[PDB]
């Protein structure tokens, strides 16, 4: 069912971490945070396992919320698949937030790349 070098349950919890972050966005949106999780498993400045991204501490709702282990929104699964086989639409983000609610003062600190949907993805 899951792509080579992931495992069921790596597929679902990403499917459960986006859905968390981007239920509701344009599906552009809901590929892109998959992106991210992607980019910060390459990254040197995050872990390098799609479960240690996922689960830094304050990283995805979905932690918190108690929704990682559900069977995942059927959209949001299909975002992960799609990110998965190359789609990234932010042009290599590793951070994002939604301008209008977001309380942390450092995040406008980051190279901003592109805003989709509610998201502004950054460097
Ligand atoms: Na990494």
């Amino acid at each position: 069912n899951v792509p080579n070098g992931y495992s069921q349950n790596d597929i679902q919890m990403m499917a459960n971490a986006v859905y968390g972050e981007s239920r509701g966005e344009p599906y552009l949106g809901q590929v892109a945070v998959a992106a991210v999780i992607l980019n910060r498993v390459t990254s040197a400045s995050f872990p390098n396992t799609v479960s240690g991204v996922i689960f830094e501490p304050r990283a995805f709702t979905a932690v918190a919320d108690g929704q990682i282990y559900l069977t995942p929104n059927e959209t949001a699964k299909k975002a992960v698949l799609d990110a998965i086989n190359g789609w990234d639409p932010t042009g290599n983000a590793l951070y994002y937030f939604n301008p209008d609610t977001a309380t942390s003062k450092w995040i406008w600190t980051r190279p901003q790349i592109k805003k989709i949907g509610k998201h502004i993805f950054c460097k």
